Protein backbone atom coordinates (compact mmCIF):
# COMPACT_ATOMS: atom_id res chain seq x y z
CA UNK A 1 0.00 0.00 0.00
CA UNK A 2 1.04 3.61 -0.54
CA UNK A 3 3.22 5.18 2.16
CA UNK A 4 3.28 8.96 2.63
CA UNK A 5 5.78 11.06 4.56
CA UNK A 6 4.97 14.72 5.24
CA UNK A 7 6.46 17.54 7.23
CA UNK A 8 4.30 18.57 10.18
CA UNK A 9 4.33 22.06 8.62
CA UNK A 10 1.49 20.65 6.43
CA UNK A 11 -0.59 18.83 9.15
CA UNK A 12 -4.05 20.22 8.41
CA UNK A 13 -3.50 20.54 4.65
CA UNK A 14 -5.10 18.07 2.25
CA UNK A 15 -2.93 16.22 -0.26
CA UNK A 16 -4.69 18.04 -3.10
CA UNK A 17 -4.04 21.46 -1.66
CA UNK A 18 -0.38 20.70 -1.09
CA UNK A 19 0.12 19.38 -4.64
CA UNK A 20 -1.74 22.36 -6.13
CA UNK A 21 0.46 24.75 -4.10
CA UNK A 22 3.72 22.95 -4.94
CA UNK A 23 2.75 22.86 -8.65
CA UNK A 24 1.97 26.59 -8.56
CA UNK A 25 5.51 27.32 -7.31
CA UNK A 26 7.19 24.85 -9.66
CA UNK A 27 5.36 26.12 -12.71
CA UNK A 28 6.03 24.66 -16.16
CA UNK A 29 9.63 24.16 -17.34
CA UNK A 30 8.47 24.31 -20.97
CA UNK A 31 9.96 20.93 -21.87
CA UNK A 32 8.20 20.94 -25.24
CA UNK A 33 9.15 20.53 -28.92
CA UNK A 34 11.73 23.04 -30.01
CA UNK A 35 12.18 24.35 -26.48
CA UNK A 36 14.67 21.84 -25.04
CA UNK A 37 18.11 22.93 -26.28
CA UNK A 38 20.31 22.45 -23.21
CA UNK A 39 20.26 21.14 -19.64
CA UNK A 40 18.32 24.05 -18.15
CA UNK A 41 14.98 22.23 -18.42
CA UNK A 42 15.79 18.54 -19.01
CA UNK A 43 16.28 17.34 -15.45
CA UNK A 44 18.68 14.41 -15.07
CA UNK A 45 18.75 10.69 -14.35
CA UNK A 46 20.85 8.76 -11.84
CA UNK A 47 23.00 7.19 -13.23
CA UNK A 48 21.73 8.42 -16.59
CA UNK A 49 21.98 9.67 -19.16
CA UNK A 50 18.51 8.36 -20.02
CA UNK A 51 17.78 5.58 -17.53
CA UNK A 52 17.99 5.40 -13.77
CA UNK A 53 16.73 4.65 -10.30
CA UNK A 54 16.03 8.42 -10.02
CA UNK A 55 14.93 11.26 -12.27
CA UNK A 56 15.20 14.74 -10.74
CA UNK A 57 14.19 18.20 -11.91
CA UNK A 58 14.30 21.70 -10.53
CA UNK A 59 11.91 24.49 -11.58
CA UNK A 60 13.11 27.27 -13.86
CA UNK A 61 10.73 29.66 -12.07
CA UNK A 62 11.65 28.94 -8.46
CA UNK A 63 13.71 26.49 -6.46
CA UNK A 64 10.88 23.97 -6.17
CA UNK A 65 12.02 20.50 -7.28
CA UNK A 66 10.97 16.86 -7.35
CA UNK A 67 12.60 13.47 -7.51
CA UNK A 68 10.94 10.45 -9.13
CA UNK A 69 12.33 7.09 -7.94
CA UNK A 70 12.02 3.55 -9.32
CA UNK A 71 13.42 1.83 -12.42
CA UNK A 72 12.90 4.53 -15.02
CA UNK A 73 13.66 4.73 -18.74
CA UNK A 74 13.35 7.55 -21.22
CA UNK A 75 13.12 6.80 -24.93
CA UNK A 76 14.31 10.21 -26.19
CA UNK A 77 14.33 9.86 -29.99
CA UNK A 78 13.58 6.15 -30.20
CA UNK A 79 10.03 4.81 -30.59
CA UNK A 80 7.69 5.76 -28.94
CA UNK A 81 9.54 9.02 -28.78
CA UNK A 82 9.90 11.07 -25.62
CA UNK A 83 8.28 8.54 -23.39
CA UNK A 84 9.21 7.92 -19.72
CA UNK A 85 8.24 4.36 -18.74
CA UNK A 86 9.19 1.63 -16.27
CA UNK A 87 8.48 1.31 -12.55
CA UNK A 88 7.65 4.39 -10.50
CA UNK A 89 7.95 3.72 -6.80
CA UNK A 90 8.17 7.22 -5.37
CA UNK A 91 7.75 10.94 -5.90
CA UNK A 92 9.44 13.35 -3.46
CA UNK A 93 8.55 17.04 -3.58
CA UNK A 94 10.34 19.93 -1.99
CA UNK A 95 12.81 22.67 -2.52
CA UNK A 96 16.33 22.74 -3.99
CA UNK A 97 18.08 19.75 -5.47
CA UNK A 98 21.42 18.37 -4.36
CA UNK A 99 23.55 15.39 -5.40
CA UNK A 100 24.27 13.76 -8.74
CA UNK A 101 26.94 11.09 -9.02
CA UNK A 102 29.41 11.65 -6.16
CA UNK A 103 28.38 11.12 -2.52
CA UNK A 104 25.48 9.18 -4.02
CA UNK A 105 22.24 10.02 -5.81
CA UNK A 106 19.85 12.97 -5.79
CA UNK A 107 18.21 14.46 -2.75
CA UNK A 108 16.18 17.52 -1.78
CA UNK A 109 17.57 20.10 0.66
CA UNK A 110 14.05 20.55 2.01
CA UNK A 111 11.85 17.48 1.39
CA UNK A 112 8.28 18.52 2.21
CA UNK A 113 6.21 15.51 1.21
CA UNK A 114 6.89 12.16 -0.38
CA UNK A 115 4.73 9.38 -1.76
CA UNK A 116 6.33 5.95 -1.81
CA UNK A 117 5.57 2.32 -2.56
CA UNK A 118 3.42 3.56 -5.43
CA UNK A 119 3.59 0.25 -7.27
CA UNK A 120 3.19 1.80 -10.70
CA UNK A 121 4.63 -0.01 -13.72
CA UNK A 122 4.09 1.27 -17.27
CA UNK A 123 5.31 -0.81 -20.21
CA UNK A 124 7.04 0.93 -23.09
CA UNK A 125 4.23 -0.28 -25.39
CA UNK A 126 1.82 2.23 -23.79
CA UNK A 127 3.91 5.15 -25.00
CA UNK A 128 3.00 8.56 -23.59
CA UNK A 129 -0.35 7.17 -22.48
CA UNK A 130 1.32 5.15 -19.75
CA UNK A 131 0.62 6.27 -16.21
CA UNK A 132 4.30 6.74 -15.35
CA UNK A 133 4.76 9.12 -18.25
CA UNK A 134 1.60 11.11 -17.51
CA UNK A 135 2.48 11.44 -13.85
CA UNK A 136 6.01 12.71 -14.30
CA UNK A 137 5.54 14.77 -17.44
CA UNK A 138 2.51 16.37 -15.79
CA UNK A 139 4.73 17.50 -12.91
CA UNK A 140 7.31 18.91 -15.36
CA UNK A 141 4.56 20.87 -17.10
CA UNK A 142 2.61 22.35 -14.22
CA UNK A 143 -0.26 19.85 -14.17
CA UNK A 144 -0.17 17.48 -11.21
CA UNK A 145 -3.59 16.01 -12.14
CA UNK A 146 -2.21 12.61 -13.11
CA UNK A 147 -0.23 12.29 -9.90
CA UNK A 148 -3.26 13.41 -7.88
CA UNK A 149 -5.48 10.82 -9.55
CA UNK A 150 -3.09 7.96 -8.94
CA UNK A 151 -2.57 8.89 -5.32
CA UNK A 152 -6.34 9.13 -4.89
CA UNK A 153 -6.81 5.64 -6.37
CA UNK A 154 -4.06 4.18 -4.15
CA UNK A 155 -5.61 5.73 -1.03
CA UNK A 156 -9.07 4.44 -1.91
CA UNK A 157 -7.55 0.95 -2.36
CA UNK A 158 -6.71 1.11 1.35
CA UNK A 159 -10.13 2.40 2.38
CA UNK A 160 -12.89 4.04 0.29
CA UNK A 161 -13.14 6.90 2.78
CA UNK A 162 -9.60 8.09 2.13
CA UNK A 163 -8.79 10.59 -0.61
CA UNK A 164 -6.54 13.37 -1.84
CA UNK A 165 -9.15 15.61 -0.14
CA UNK A 166 -8.17 13.99 3.19
CA UNK A 167 -5.80 15.96 5.41
CA UNK A 168 -2.31 14.43 5.84
CA UNK A 169 -3.18 13.98 9.53
CA UNK A 170 -6.23 11.86 8.65
CA UNK A 171 -4.03 9.76 6.39
CA UNK A 172 -1.61 9.31 9.33
CA UNK A 173 -4.53 8.25 11.57
CA UNK A 174 -5.37 5.67 8.87
CA UNK A 175 -1.81 4.30 9.07
CA UNK A 176 -0.84 5.40 5.56
CA UNK A 177 1.08 8.61 6.35
CA UNK A 178 3.86 9.55 8.77
CA UNK A 179 4.59 13.07 10.04
CA UNK A 180 8.18 14.34 10.02
CA UNK A 181 9.63 17.42 11.79
CA UNK A 182 8.55 20.96 10.88
CA UNK A 183 11.98 21.10 9.30
C1 LIG B 1 17.73 13.30 -19.68
C2 LIG B 1 16.56 13.96 -19.63
C3 LIG B 1 15.82 14.47 -20.90
C4 LIG B 1 16.32 15.00 -22.05
C5 LIG B 1 17.81 15.26 -22.45
C6 LIG B 1 15.18 15.33 -22.91
C7 LIG B 1 15.27 15.94 -24.13
C8 LIG B 1 14.21 16.31 -24.91
C9 LIG B 1 14.32 17.06 -26.14
C10 LIG B 1 15.69 17.51 -26.79
C11 LIG B 1 13.08 17.30 -26.61
C12 LIG B 1 12.64 18.07 -27.88
C13 LIG B 1 12.32 17.50 -28.80
C14 LIG B 1 12.01 18.37 -30.04
O1 LIG B 1 12.38 19.57 -30.05
O2 LIG B 1 11.42 17.73 -30.96
C15 LIG B 1 12.15 16.66 -25.64
C16 LIG B 1 10.77 16.64 -25.76
C17 LIG B 1 9.93 16.00 -24.89
N1 LIG B 1 10.30 15.33 -23.71
FE1 LIG B 1 12.23 15.14 -22.94
N2 LIG B 1 14.01 14.96 -22.26
C18 LIG B 1 14.36 14.43 -21.04
C19 LIG B 1 13.50 13.92 -20.08
C20 LIG B 1 12.13 13.81 -20.24
C21 LIG B 1 11.23 13.17 -19.31
C22 LIG B 1 11.67 12.53 -17.94
C23 LIG B 1 9.99 13.19 -19.85
C24 LIG B 1 8.67 12.61 -19.27
C25 LIG B 1 8.29 12.40 -18.04
C26 LIG B 1 10.10 13.86 -21.12
C27 LIG B 1 9.05 14.12 -21.97
C28 LIG B 1 9.14 14.81 -23.16
C29 LIG B 1 8.03 15.13 -24.01
C30 LIG B 1 6.57 14.69 -23.72
C31 LIG B 1 8.48 15.85 -25.01
C32 LIG B 1 7.54 16.36 -26.11
C33 LIG B 1 7.74 15.62 -27.43
C34 LIG B 1 6.67 15.94 -28.45
O3 LIG B 1 5.74 16.69 -28.04
O4 LIG B 1 6.78 15.43 -29.56
N3 LIG B 1 11.42 14.24 -21.35
N4 LIG B 1 12.86 16.07 -24.61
Amino acid sequence: SISISYSTTYSGWTVADYLADWSAYFGDVNHRPGQVVDGSNTGGFNPGPFDGSQYALKSTASDAAFIAGGDLHYTLFSNPSHTLWGKLDSIALGDTLTGGASSGGYALDSQEVSFSNLGLDSPIAQGRDGTVHKVVYGLMSGDSSALQGQIDALLKAVDPSLSINSTFDQLAAAGVAHATPAA
